[PDB]
């Protein structure tokens, strides 16, 4: 009764702690082209004020 | 040792729903990064075209 649910719950924070190294990368790399793209924006906005 | 493996689920029991929360903010960031830099390259698209039209 527990020891089948407990058993579970452990194969469960397995996984969810490889889901949680996952979630950490995936977000230092997406932090990390945000900051790229948002760069190349400043540089356009700026080349678009020596035009205008 | 039926009492040390009642507390050791106990611990994993609780551990896990930790895990879980912290999953789901890192979830709700990731979408929030991602969507912030599809938005700036849309941007980008927008701020080259009018460039191209100026020069």
């Amino acid at each position: 009764r527990l020891k089948e649910e407990c058993e579970a719950g452990s194969r469960e924070l397995k996984r969810c702690k490889e889901e949680n190294y996952d979630l950490a990368m995936r977000l230092a790399h997406q932090s990390e082209e945000k900051g790229a793209a948002l760069m190349r924006n400043r540089d356009l906005q700026l080349e678009i004020d020596q035009l205008k």
